[PDB]
């Protein structure tokens, strides 16, 4: 199956810069998951033919958000994490196939100085435990804006970023204990040491241009999963957001 991730930096604005509908029927995947839609209701008109849609809303309007777009339709659809503190927010939704969960994930932004690390630390450890919990029942594919930097490979100036939100020691240990959970970050399993494949630049003139990014976009799977990874790549080309889509062909 093909599955596609992506962080649109709102979906309104997305809309705005390219054709979206066009480009879900150019891709054709399985399954299409999006981060910070930043959209309530009844804001915008997405209803593609070959697609049943799930939206997850935060309750302050423009900001985050996800929805999940599935040719097939799942046996369940289950909306955050059912912890009040981690639901408010629109950041978390699980479709539960017949022997797999595929889940889509909008992780919260240290925020600039690390002002908000406490919170990242207290999301993460929620979250890997819902994710455990899934694991014991079905394998598991999580796709997502995870706002982390894994290794210094995953970004052009790890140096520079130490003390920086996306690349504390406090968000690179938090993805360490993910993956040492049971877990694979499926585009490292393809290539282990490939540098400057990334996911997100500054929208400032020239850094895209001249690939000064980040990898914060991940499929991440359940190590039993590990052996039925076909493909994973990393979609640079496709415009329309700061980040660019992130991709993944998986045998489930
Ligand atoms: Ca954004
Ligand atoms: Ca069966
Ligand atoms: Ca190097």
């Amino acid at each position: 199956m093909k599955l596609i991730s992506w962080n649109v930096n709102g979906l309104r604005a997305v809309m705005r810069k390219m054709d979206f509908l066009s480009y879900l029927k150019e891709e054709d995947a399985d399954i299409i998951c999006l981060q910070e839609t930043k959209i309530q209701d009844g804001q915008v008109d997405l209803q593609p033919e070959d697609y049943h849609v799930y939206w997850n809303y935060a309750v302050k309007k423009g900001y985050s958000g996800t929805a999940v777009f599935s040719k097939q339709e799942p046996l369940q659809v289950i909306y955050g994490i059912g912890v009040e503190e981690h639901d408010q927010e629109g950041r978390v939704i699980t479709l539960e196939f017949e022997n797999v969960f595929v889940m889509t994930v909008y992780t919260p932004n240290s925020r600039r100085g690390l002002e908000r690390i406490d919170y990242r630390m207290q999301w993460e450890e929620a979250l890997l435990s819902y994710i455990l919990e899934l694991d014991q029942k079905k394998p598991v594919i999580l796709c997502g804006d995870l706002n982390v930097a894994h290794q210094e490979i995953d970004l052009k100036n790890p140096k520079a970023n130490r003390n920086n939100a996306g690349f504390s020691d406090q968000e690179r240990e938090a993805f360490t204990r993910f993956l040492e959970a049971g877990f694979v970050d499926s585009f490292r399993h393809v290539y282990p040491d490939l540098e400057g494949a990334y996911s997100w630049w500054s929208y400032r003139a020239g850094a895209r241009d001249r690939n000064i990014g980040w990898r914060i976009d991940y499929f991440v799977v359940s190590e039993s999963l590990k052996e039925q990874i076909e493909d994973a790549s990393i979609s640079a080309d496709v415009m329309g957001s700061d980040h660019c889509p992130v991709e993944l062909i998986i045998n489930i």
